[PDB]
Order: structure tokens, then C-alpha cells, then sequence
């Protein structure tokens, strides 16, 4: 916290008294997320309820980020653990999850791709920083939408910087010993991309742990209909390959989806 | 650790080296009037773990602990019974001895009983590193499980979009990992072949985990056993048998050998 207070540029340093908390817009064990106001901006605030090290990491990551497909950091409060809070821009159009599954708004192909492309661009950005960042929690809740249908990647509370005998191991043990890479994000993305196209929650009929289990152990993936365009189904098939190294880099995901926009 | 298990370096008479690795070296020797094997080695946490496991062990199909030296990090040493008949891996792959089906099953059942034992202790133990190097043979062709350096005591909505490799890492190890390992050992035993002989170990571990590859089952393997094998190396841990059931079926086979 002393190391952080020193390294984080001072313009980001916020006092809790500078923040006005309106509503709660999201929740969790970690803490709650309020809509509010700060330095004459409409903002979203994550407030916290090893906890120190989690918060110091998250700020260290957020303050690196500048890209129009990634949530815009505004500042944090670093006084003491009790005060701890994180502030970002607010985006009115709400989560992608809501759009698809609650409001059940029916989007056309162009609109869907724009979103897919924007998210891929944000991930590309993160993965190709000098010191790559893994989001590690990409989902339709953490894809937020501008009124005009563009999208940004949010919530870096699980994010980590990428760091710099097996013949008889059970697969799940072998997988524990292998440190995960930026490729984990691509797998999450793939599901998001299917979620967008179908309108459907992955394994909608299953509780989260069961769905994970099926993907992980029984190697199941959501159904790929014949009507899904080829270049996309390809990306899906590759993107959620159990073998991480077989998943495409986001730079290619972008390239392909932008092609589709040219042909849309 | 129980005071009687404490050992001083002077109580241990070293002889030749019998094994190696980045971890350290293993010696044959003599201690407290018995022929022994001696192992010699964040890094301290893992030693107490290994020792706290070994002292608990008391079963004919599991290695016998004898004691351990605790003076300082430089002096750390673990001492066990020495077993004259070498490693199974050797017998199978270097010596290449031809065994009857009975001899094979005797080893298979012995290893299974040792694993059963471990798994059904009040506070169960996962070996986490079973293989034909750590299966040691008595001259009479009985076998024991060895080398507990990797062994662990069993510990008591984002998940839906997680990559498998990440989900696996947020999940706690189970005893069913040993069952998978055993399956391979069992196939190895029956066929005499190293699993995926044509591949280097990581290539093998990848193919088993990602591309769901398993060893080939030919008429070389009997039907009742081959059912066990397939279930044993299931991708789903929960689909794999418990070692109790392995024992039953394999003893049932021994009745018919
Ligand atoms: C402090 N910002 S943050 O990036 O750490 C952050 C984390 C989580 C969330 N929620 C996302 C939806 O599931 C619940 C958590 C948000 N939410 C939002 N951030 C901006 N504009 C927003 N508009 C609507 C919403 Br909800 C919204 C921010
Ligand atoms: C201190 N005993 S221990 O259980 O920690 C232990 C760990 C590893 C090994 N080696 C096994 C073979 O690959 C290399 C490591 C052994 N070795 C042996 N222990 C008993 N009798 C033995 N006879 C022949 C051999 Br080798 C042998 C013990």
C-alpha cells in the first residue's frame, strides 16, 4: 500500500469524500458496485467489503489501461483498507448479459459482430501490452454496452499479469501444474461469441459448476448449428479447443470478424 | 514428529547411490540394524509434509518408514526399508522378464491394496506420483508403493465461462487422480510396454488430457480387466472406480488365473 501509493500517479488518488454513492448496480463476496458521481463525472465504483494484495494488484492493472474497448479507469481510494474503492467510467447501456437474457432484445448480425469485434479488440489490447494482462473473468456480465451498440471489457478484479513425472499424471493434475496463459481468455471469449450469436446462455439448463465440469471433463461444448456462418464456427471450434495452444490469438479473431463486417 | 523416529546422521551408515534427480540422491545403506534406503534433499514445508505422511504409514503393500534426520536443512534425510527386487519399471522394461498372468496380478493387487489403504485412512492420503518407478518388488514378487515426496493429505458463478485449465486449478486434488495413474500402471504391467513409448512425457500427458488419447487395448488384455482399465483412465474423475472395487475384481481374477 505504501509501494502502491508511491507508484500510482497522484491524479488517480481519490478521497472517499470526493465520491458520491448512488445505487448498488452489482454485487459479490469481494464487495459491491455502486453507480455514483466523481469529479463531475458519472462513474461506477467498486468498493471492497490477502485482501490488500488483491486490491493493490487490481489498481496496478487498471492504471495501465487506455483503450476505447476497455473500461476507463478514473482513480482509486488508498487511505486505508476500510476506505478501499475503485472508480471507473459508467456506461449506460448496461451489461451484455442483460441485453441478451433479461431484456431479450433481438439484435441483427451486424450489431452482434460489432460487439464481438469490439470485445476482441479490447482483449487484443490487453494481451499485446509490454507486460500482457490476463482478464481471467471474461463473460457477458463484464461486457458493457454504449447506447450506440459498441462495447467495452470491464472488471479487472480477477486479472493477473502474465509471468516470465507427467507421463503418469491424471489430466486434471497435469492441468493444475501448467500455469494458465492468455489463451484462457480466448476460451471464455469463444463462449461469449456463441452466447451472442445464439442469444443463449451457455449450457443454460445447467448450474455453473456442472457446465464447467462437462466442458472440462466430458469435453462437451455448446451445439454449433449448421446455420452459423463458417468463419465464425471455425473461430468457435478453435477458440474453445481444450488444447490452449490451439486457440487463435485475438489479433486474428479481430482480422476475421472485421472481414465478416465487410461481407455483412 | 514422534521422538523415536528422530534420527541423527551418525545413526545412518551410507553405501552406494541407487537413485537420483534434481530433488537429491537416494542411497542404499544400513540403519538401526536393518538394510535401508536413504533419501537426501518453501523447501522445508515440503519436507515436514513428506515426513508427517510417512510416519502415519503402516501397511504391507506400502513402504515402511524408519526415521528421519531433522538437525538442519543441510542434514535432512528420510530412511525407509530397502527392497531388494528393484523397481517394476526396470523388471518390465530394462530386464524385460516374462511373467505369467498370475505374477502380474499379484503385483497389481498388492499395489491396489496399498492405494486402498492410503485412501481409506481417517485422514486420507493422495500419493500424487504413482508409477512403475515407485512400485518396488520383493524377491517373492510382492510389491510396495514408494516415494511419498509428492504426496498430499486430502483437503476437505464465474466458473461457467472459465477455461478448463483454470477450473481445474480452482478445484482441489482428489484421490481419483491416483486411480488414473494406476490404470496406466496396470496396462503397463499387462503389456510390458511403457505407455506411449514413442512420445516424450509431456507430449503424452498433453495427448491424454487434450486429445483424449489412451493406450491401445489388444486381445493381449483379458475382458474383465479391460473394463476396469477404461473406467480407471476416464476423463471424468467421478467416473473412475474406488481402489476397494479394483481390489475385489482383481482378486476375483486371481481366483481364476
Ligand atoms: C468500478 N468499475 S469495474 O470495472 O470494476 C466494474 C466491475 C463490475 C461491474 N458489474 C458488471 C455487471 O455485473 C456486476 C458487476 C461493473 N459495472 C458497470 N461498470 C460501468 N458501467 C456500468 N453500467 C452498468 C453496469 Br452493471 C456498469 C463495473
Ligand atoms: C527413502 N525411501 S523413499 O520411499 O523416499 C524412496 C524414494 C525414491 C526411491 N527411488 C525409487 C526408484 O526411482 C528413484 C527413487 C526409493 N528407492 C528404493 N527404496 C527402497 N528399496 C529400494 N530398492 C531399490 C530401490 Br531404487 C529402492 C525410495
Amino acid at each position: 500500500i505504501l509501494l502502491l501509493r508511491a507508484g500510482l500517479p497522484s491524479h488517480f488518488h481519490l478521497q472517499l469524500s470526493e465520491i458520491e454513492f448512488h445505487e448498488i448496480i452489482g454485487s459479490g463476496s469481494f464487495g459491491k458496485v455502486y453507480k455514483g458521481r466523481c469529479r463531475n463525472k458519472i462513474v461506477a465504483i467498486k468498493r471492497y467489503r490477502s485482501d490488500v494484495d488483491m486490491f493493490c494488484r487490481e489498481v496496478s492493472i487498471l492504471c495501465q489501461l487506455n483503450h476505447p474497448c476497455v473500461i476507463q479507469f478514473v482513480g482509486a481510494c488508498l487511505n486505508d483498507p476500510s476506505q478501499f474503492a475503485i472508480v471507473t467510467q459508467y456506461i449506460s447501456g448496461g451489461s451484455l448479459f442483460s441485453l441478451l437474457h433479461e431484456q431479450k432484445r433481438i439484435l441483427d448480425l451486424q450489431s452482434k459482430l460489432i460487439i464481438a469485434v469490439d470485445v476482441a479488440k479490447g482483449m487484443e489490447y490487453l494481451h499485446n501490452l509490454t507486460q500482457p494482462i490476463i482478464h481471467r473473468d471474461l463473460n457477458s456480465h463484464n461486457i458493457l454496452l454504449y447506447e450506440d451498440g459498441h462495447a467495452v471489457v470491464a472488471d479487472f478484479g480477477e486479472s493477473r499479469f502474465l509471468q516470465s513425472n507427467l507421463r503418469w499424471m491424471a489430466p486434471e493434475v497435469f492441468t493444475q501444474c501448467t500455469r494458465y496463459t492468455i489463451k484462457a481468455d480466448v476460451f471464455s471469449y469463444a463462449l461469449c461469441l456463441w452466447e451472442i450469436l445464439t442469444g443463449e446462455i451457455p449450457f443454460a439448463h445447467l448450474k455453473p459448476a456442472a457446465a464447467a465440469a462437462d466442458m472440462a471433463y466430458h469435453h462437451i461444448r455448446p451445439p454449433i448449428g449448421y446455420s452459423i456462418p463458417k468463419p465464425i464456427s471455425s473461430l468457435l471450434i478453435r477458440g474453445w479447443n481444450a488444447c490452449p495452444e490451439g486457440r487463435p490469438e485475438f489479433s486474428e479473431v479481430v482480422m476475421k470478424l472485421e472481414e465478416c463486417l465487410c461481407n455483412i
